[PDB]
């Protein structure tokens, strides 16, 4: 469980690496790994569909009971589902929609939704089609989590720029 490797220490809680957190989850066996949701869990592309995918579709299956029952989730908020094949649990966590107009703020409730989880494999939120601007989010995730934070970027250019941005 939890076998995080070849990070980058950003803070003393928030590493980094340049990885496909599929391809993390799979290596590392989180007990948490975070998807970048939307309210009603419907996983179309993104962090959200990779993960889904590598589950075999059963992160969907398992997403469309729980909202069918329990009804979206808020903006900001969260919930914990199984991790399937990835991980014990997977915290889905809904990020802003900036381009959509949603409150950016609400990236400081999402982000505190890792505080009550003790280690996370997790992507940056409303980093991607939601429009927020990468650093910006990696600004809001250093000074929100207390908790140990492993972030996986996929892109290899974006994460370069978020390590000489910050550094
Ligand atoms: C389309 O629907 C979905 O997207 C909506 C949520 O959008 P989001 O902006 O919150 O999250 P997104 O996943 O777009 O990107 C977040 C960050 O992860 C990067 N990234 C993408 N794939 C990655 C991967 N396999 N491994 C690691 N990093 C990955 C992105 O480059 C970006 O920096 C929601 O509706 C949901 O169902």
């Amino acid at each position: 469980v939890n076998s995080f490797s070849g990070y980058l220490k950003l803070t003393d809680n928030v590493y980094i690496k340049n990885a496909d957190i599929v391809e993390e989850a799979k290596k590392v066996k989180p007990t948490v790994v975070v998807n970048a949701a939307n309210v009603y869990l419907k996983h179309g592309g993104g962090v959200a569909g990779a993960l889904n995918k590598a589950t075999n579709n059963a992160m969907q299956v398992e997403s469309d009971d729980y909202i069918a029952t329990n009804g979206p989730l808020k903006v900001g908020g969260s919930c914990v589902l199984s991790g399937h094949n990835l991980a014990k649990h997977c915290l889905h966590v809904v990020g802003p929609n900036v381009n959509k107009g949603e409150d950016i703020q609400l990236l400081k409730s999402a982000y505190e939704n890792f505080n009550q989880h003790e280690v996370l494999l997790a992507p940056l939120l409303s980093a991607g089609i939601f429009g927020a601007d990468p650093i910006h989010s990696l600004r809001v995730c250093v000074d929100t989590v207390r908790t140990n934070v492993y972030l996986a970027v996929f892109d290899k250019n974006l994460y370069d720029k978020l390590v000489s941005s910050f550094l």
